[PDB]
């Protein structure tokens, strides 16, 4: 109820994402990697305001609000292009994009960004793009985008656009400590290459457990069955993400593991009065740059 919502303009919210599990594969054709994942949403989202305009611009507020590109660059500028090309309009569109979500802290910022302008702009011009439609559009602009689209918790196969919904019988607790500054993600699946092509660690297994204890609502079970495959390529290139991770552990969260490519660290926690506990204790450390509770999961991108 601070949301932006000026008369004629269309906000939605898209949430950020943490890989409860993540699987990478071997290098593909395209250049991507095969992953298994599972998705989860949370209560840290992005809020994207849209309205019609002379012009296609970006405005940011919050997360990077010095930082973040309104240019080109920007990946709701290419889903506002690629949206208005696939129903035969001009992208002219004033886009504001109130962040929550951390910059290059792999919990896909950006890819909530652009999946809320695709929602956005199907809704403020009622253009009546089906979600099948919206899905192949979110795949174009990048791995992350069908999962903001989508929401909830989620089996992510392929490059990790293919989406087979899990249930998460629960609300689950969480703390993120966002990291001092970002992580390129090009980079960290680069460096997970080459941690396989020095020695032979350790894979997860199969999802199977996880997913039960997902579908049981059981967070203390869930809790030593997370784990990310890129986990140690983020920490490689950011030492000092152990201290967080046993800080927060220390502090009392039932596990913590790297979010994404990261270098946000999440930690899942038994109740929302534990994750209150953890994040302040969290704060205090000294570890990270600061601290957020939240909770999943949580819908995909929405009209507010
Ligand atoms: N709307 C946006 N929000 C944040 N970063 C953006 C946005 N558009 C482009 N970028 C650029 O993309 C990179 C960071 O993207 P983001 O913040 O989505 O990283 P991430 O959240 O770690 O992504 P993922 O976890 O999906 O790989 C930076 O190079 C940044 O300049
Ligand atoms: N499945 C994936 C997803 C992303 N990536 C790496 O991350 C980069 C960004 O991918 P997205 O644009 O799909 O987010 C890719 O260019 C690639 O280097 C990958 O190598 N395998
Ligand atoms: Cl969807």
């Amino acid at each position: 109820v601070s949301d932006w919502v000026p008369t004629g303009a269309v906000t939605v919210r898209a949430p950020g994402k943490v890989n409860l599990y993540l699987a990478v594969g071997d290098l593909r054709d395209d250049g991507y990697h095969e992953l298994t994942t599972v998705f989860h949403a949370v209560s840290l989202a992005d809020d994207v305001t849209v309205r019609d305009a002379d012009v296609l611009s970006i405005d940011v507020v919050g997360q990077g609000e010095g930082t973040v590109p309104t240019d080109e660059r920007n990946l709701a500028w290419q889903a506002a292009e690629l949206f208005a090309d696939h129903v035969g309009r001009a992208p002219d569109v004033s886009i504001f994009i109130n962040k929550d979500i951390p910059v290059a802290g792999g919990m896909a910022g950006g890819s909530a960004d652009a999946a809320a302008v695709l929602v956005a702009m199907n809704e403020l011009w009622h253009a009546g793009v089906p979600r099948r439609d919206l899905h192949h559009l979110a795949a174009q602009l990048g791995s992350d985008v069908p999962f903001a689209l989508h929401g909830g918790t989620a089996l992510g196969t392929g490059r990790g656009e293919q989406l087979a919904t899990v249930l998460a019988r629960n609300v689950f607790h969480w703390v993120f400590a966002f990291a001092d500054g970002g992580l390129a993600t090009p980079q960290v699946f680069k460096e997970i290459d080459r941690l396989r092509e020095n020695g032979d660690p350790p894979r997860l297994a199969e999802a199977d457990e996880l997913l039960g204890a997902l579908a049981a609502g059981d967070a203390r079970r869930l809790a030593p069955l997370l784990g990310n495959e890129l986990q140690a390529a983020a920490v490689s290139l950011n030492p000092e993400l152990r201290r967080t991770l046993r800080a927060g552990e220390s502090a009392g969260a039932l596990a913590g593991i790297v979010s994404g490519s990261g270098p946000t660290c999440a930690f899942l926690c038994t109740s929302a009065d534990d994750a209150v506990q953890v994040s302040a204790e969290l704060a205090g450390a000294g570890v990270c740059r600061t601290v957020r509770v939240a909770s999943g999961p949580v819908h995909g991108a929405q009209v507010i």
